[PDB]
């Protein structure tokens, strides 16, 4: 219209489930709407007439992360605006869809603790707390996906050659070490049955004497 | 509704014409929009969501200050709303009624210039200049109120005693002078026929010698 233009570069921001929709450009004389809808749903304002330039919808895609949303972004005429004739009014514009179970990132993996327990090494890889909310709880990652996330250990002897590895569909791993010695592990979660977004980023390395 | 409140206060600012909706109160997490409409009439929009608490409403009362208008302010609740049910919407309050034509103040009167032409003294007040629109012109003061505006002379001698008056129908006065004197005048706006409002303040004093 006269005085609004429609937003465009709708990106989605998730990891672990934390999912902000993002947009451009910076509004000039001129504030947005967000609405959300799973595919083909009801649509519902979750961020009104602001002029800020991306909307947290956590809160909503939490509630079935299953379900593929869409997101809509609306533009509104802010302030002393021209009378004359009439402003215009709502130009939308619809998001890419997304389905968190499917697309949310999975954030960097860090390993809680380590101990030796006789030649073998118990590797426990800490469980993240999501938003998602079941009852009168928090998920954790594990809760969420079940059997569907695993994690690999990656492990290698302070001197050299290669690392090894190890897999797990549980927090934590249990492997045998050449005794007495210096070993480093760092850990990284992956989604197997993911086609895109499989994996995340390795999480720091620990070593065994850390002194 | 659950995250916003109706505004109140809605007082009318309106000099020579210029006129601008205050209301209260300042926003916090909700924006406003106002709209304006003769008295029965259909209702237009003029401030959109904004976070201001006045509205400049000059260009739509000045389109026929003949009519009596009303305005609205609607609340908006602005930002990441709570989501769960859903936001509420639309509370809003009614201004109270404006006529123009007998409610803008007055402004201060300017003297534009006096000169001896004789024993008599001509004085001449300035026409302000309105945003008072007809056909490709601003109308001044004089033309939009014509014959309803008056002006009244206070003069009195630099020494002493009272101040005698004199009133025109027209941007000038004409008065006899005592020969060769000080002589100091101020001028004062008014509207007879009006019921409320009917003066404006007096204007700064000049005086014969300003030297």
């Amino acid at each position: 219209t006269t005085n609004t233009v429609a937003a465009y570069n709708l990106t989605w921001k998730s990891t672990n489930f934390k999912t902000i929709l993002e947009w451009e450009p910076k509004p000039v004389n001129q504030v947005y709407t967000v609405q959300i809808s799973t595919k083909s749903g009801d649509w519902k304002s979750k961020c009104f007439y602001t002029t800020d330039t991306e909307c947290d919808l956590t809160d909503e895609i939490v509630k079935d992360v299953k379900q593929t949303y869409l997101a809509r972004v609306f533009s509104y005429p802010a302030g002393n605006v021209e009378s004359t004739g009439s402003a215009g009014e709502p130009l939308y514009e619809n998001s890419p869809e997304f389905t968190p179970y499917l697309e949310t990132n999975l954030g960097q993996p860090t390993i809680q603790s380590f101990e030796q327990v006789g030649t073998k090494v118990n590797v426990t890889v800490e469980d993240e707390r999501t938003l998602v909310r079941r009852n009168n709880t928090f998920l954790s990652l594990r809760d969420v996906f079940g059997k569907d996330l695993i994690y690999t250990l990656y492990y290698w002897k302070s001197s050299s050659s290669g690392k090894k590895t190890a897999k797990t569909n549980t927090n934590e791993f249990l492997i045998d070490v050449d005794k007495g010695e210096n070993y480093c592990f760092s850990v990284q979660a992956v989604i197997p049955s993911r086609t895109v977004n499989r994996k995340s980023t390795d999480s720091p390395v620990e070593c065994m004497g850390q002194e």
